[PDB]
């Protein structure tokens, strides 16, 4: 469980890694794993479409009937559900949709999920498709987080950015 490696670390509790989540997921067996939801947790690409491909879909028919049951996710919001094959849980986070106008101010409260979980593989939420800002996205991680966050960053270019313009 929990088996880290490679990881840049950036302040005492946050660590970055070059990396697809889903091929940390599979060496790490973390206890946990972040997904960069929607509040419907309708996994359609991205970081989401991504662990739900490695569940096998196991993740979306957990999800559809979580949601189907108990309604939506509130933005910045989040759920605990089955990790499936990747980790023992699953964070499902709502990071804000900026780019349609949602508070950015809620990616706070998103990140302050993080801080139930003793260590967490996650992504930068909200930093692809929802439009804010990666680096952003990562000040407000190291500002709110105060657990152990494991951070993979897919993309080379920003994940060079990101480490740059942290440094
Ligand atoms: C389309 O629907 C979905 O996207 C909506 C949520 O959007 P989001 O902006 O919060 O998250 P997104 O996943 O787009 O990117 C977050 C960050 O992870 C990077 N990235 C992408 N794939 C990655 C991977 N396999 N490993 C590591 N990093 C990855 C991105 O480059 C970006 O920096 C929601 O509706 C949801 O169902």
């Amino acid at each position: 469980v929990n088996s880290f490696s490679g990881y840049l670390k950036l302040t005492d509790n946050v660590y970055i890694k070059n990396a697809d989540i889903v091929e940390e997921a599979k060496k790490v067996k973390p206890t946990v794993v972040v997904n960069a939801a929607n509040v419907y947790l309708k996994h359609g690409g991205g970081v989401a479409g991504a662990l739900n491909k490695a569940t096998n879909n196991a993740m979306q028919v957990e999800s559809d009937d979580y949601i189907a049951t108990n309604g939506p996710l509130k933005v910045g919001g989040s759920c605990v559900l089955s990790g499936h094959n990747l980790a023992k849980h699953c964070l499902h986070v709502v990071g804000p949709n900026v780019n349609k106008g949602e508070d950015i101010q809620l990616l706070k409260s998103a990140y302050e999920n993080f801080n139930q979980h003793e260590v967490l593989l996650a992504p930068l939420l909200s930093a692809g498709i929802f439009g804010a800002d990666p680096i952003h996205s990562l000040r407000v991680c190291v500002d709110t987080v105060r657990t152990n966050v494991y951070l993979a960053v897919f993309d080379k270019n920003l994940y060079d950015k990101l480490v740059s313009s942290f440094l």
